[PDB]
């Protein structure tokens, strides 16, 4: 009969959902890790790490030091679905981006929090049974966020490309209106970077295995 509601089988969906979840973070990662390794001399034409210093320094994000390898990595893991080949228009239009250091700082920084947690995560693929049921929902939905939250931000900077493109809303041929459609685009993914943050700290307060 007669109703029923099954517990072993709700673990057994949420856990699918997060092998396959971390098994595609993990090509993500594989490919912006490649997309290092892998830099042109130019950095795929994207001049602006030329223009960003760390704190009190002359050193660039540009320069080969792991700090700014990794700067670059977690940028790529931002920037990761953009074709490889529009990474030159998309630095010639934030060229222009009042907020440019603060706007490649999000990038890394969410990049850098994805990257977090898939390294957490990853090794534990088949550990991951061990958790209460409860916070394997909470885990499964924050980690699927969190990809969400890097999904949206690759999907705002490919739109940023066609909208110039197309001139969308004079962007192309007034520079004030580029610039505060830029101020609203940093606005916007600097939520999601602290969205994201949040997230990440979820996942790693409750899966400590
Ligand atoms: S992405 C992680 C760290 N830095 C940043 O995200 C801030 C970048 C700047 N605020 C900016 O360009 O806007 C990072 O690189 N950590 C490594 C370290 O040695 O601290």
């Amino acid at each position: 009969g007669a109703m029923g509601k099954p517990n072993k089988q709700i673990k057994n969906k949420l856990l699918d959902d997060l092998k396959n979840l971390i098994e595609t973070a993990n090509e993500d990662r594989k490919k912006y890790e490649k997309k290092l390794e892998e830099e042109p001399s130019n950095q795929y034409g994207i001049s602006i790490f030329k223009e960003i210093y760390w704190v009190a320094s002359y050193e660039t994000v540009a320069d080969n030091t792991d700090r700014s390898k990794n700067y670059r990595k977690f940028t790529y893991a931002t920037l990761n679905p953009i074709n490889t080949n529009k990474l030159a228009n998309l630095s010639k239009i934030l060229i222009q981006s009042k907020q440019k250091t603060l706007l490649f700082g999000t990038f890394c920084n969410l990049g850098r929090t994805f990257d977090t947690a898939i390294n957490h995560l990853y090794p534990k693929k088949d550990a991951l049974d061990k958790l209460e049921i409860s916070n394997l929902e909470k885990l499964k939905n924050s980690f699927e966020k969190l990809l969400s939250m890097k999904s949206i931000v690759s999907d705002m900077l490919n739109q940023l490309l066609l909208d110039y493109q197309d001139d969308k809303d004079s962007i192309k041929t007034d520079i004030a209106k580029l610039e505060s459609h830029l101020t609203e685009l940093y606005k916007q993914i600097e939520k999601k970077s602290s969205q994201a943050t949040k997230l990440k700290n979820n996942i790693l307060s409750i899966s400590n295995l």
